[PDB]
């Protein structure tokens, strides 16, 4: 019965790529995280296990048993990866911040990078290269990349990422690219237009989309500007709504359709205790597991949409 369908089977068949969720070992293993995400979601984002911090906690001596399980997990279940996050200024262990010297940062990014993508070749459908790279007005945020390379590490970043595994498609990932008019939204399609001009390979924008009560209907023009950019793709990545609205949720869900790069939605999570913020019970299933109307709505307007 078309109560029965899964958002991901009705997104691919509204011409979409996936409809996934973040997720990582200590939920897989847990409470009923893994019956939902292999019946309801075509694809997975490691929510911590193939960070920084994670996975190379000392300099050159990676540490990938966390990520491993997470990627054959989803080979073994037939989802889709999106590898999350290689270069950013949040899970970076203080030995990295602490590198005062252009060379030897750059160095050791793109070592960082490259045995990453290596480790996984082939088997990732996406990478967010570079997380959080845009301060609020637009500027480029002032990390440690930022200011001991300059701003050539994002193009050093994405060009270093090309070589290591060329299949996977190459992103740049921000928050509050929500509204149209907001200074980070327009600074981001402003300098990746720019950055690809010069042969940068940023296949996509990813936008996290956290967002407050009544901030759904904005994304309906956000996310047509951020493909405006030009990229091949862009993508829904963190999806989660404080009070989770229906209407909060329909309206991401329907500018993903109508944005026709938009390749899929990932959200943050699968139940609302296992939120970065539980308490605004955000996701889209509840405490007992349970899909929640906010769920029942998007399924309803994916089919009638059909």
């Amino acid at each position: 019965a078309e109560a029965a369908q899964s958002v991901d089977q009705l997104i691919k068949a509204r011409g979409k790529v996936y409809f996934g969720v973040m997720t990582d070992q200590n939920r897989l293993t847990t409470g009923k995280n893994a019956a939902i995400i292999q019946a309801d979601f075509g694809q997975v984002t490691p929510m911590n296990s193939m960070k920084w911090d994670a996975t190379e906690p000392s300099q050159g001596n990676f540490n990938f048993a966390g990520a491993d399980y997470l990627v054959n997990w989803a080979q073994q279940n037939g989802k889709l990866i999106r590898g999350h996050t290689l270069v950013g200024h949040f899970y970076l262990p203080s030995w990295v911040s602490s590198i005062t010297d252009k060379n030897t940062l750059t160095n050791v990014m793109k070592n960082h990078i490259t045995t990453l993508m290596t480790r996984y070749k082939g088997k990732i459908r996406a990478w967010d290269v570079v997380n959080e790279a845009f301060n609020e007005d637009g500027s480029l945020r002032q990390t440690v990349f930022l200011n001991v390379i300059g701003e050539d590490y994002i193009p050093i970043a994405f060009q270093t990422a090309r070589a290591a595994d060329p299949n996977a498609k190459l992103y740049i990932n921000d928050y509050n690219l929500d509204s149209a008019s907001y200074p980070k939204t327009q600074a981001i399609v402003n300098r990746v237009k720019q950055w690809r001009a010069a042969g940068v390979p940023i296949d996509g924008i990813g936008s996290q989309t956290h967002l407050s009560a009544g901030q759904g209907a904005g994304v309906l023009q956000a996310l047509p500007l951020l493909a405006s950019a030009g990229t091949p793709e862009v993508a829904i990545t963190e999806l989660n709504v404080a009070g989770a609205s229906p209407t909060d949720y329909v309206n991401v869900v329907n500018a993903c359709l109508n944005v026709q790069s938009c390749v899929g939605i990932t959200v943050a999570g699968v139940a609302d205790p296992d939120s970065w913020r539980a308490s605004t019970t955000p996701l889209l299933f509840d405490g007992n597991f349970n899909p929640k109307p906010a769920y029942n709505a998007i399924v309803q307007d994916l089919q009638q949409g059909s």
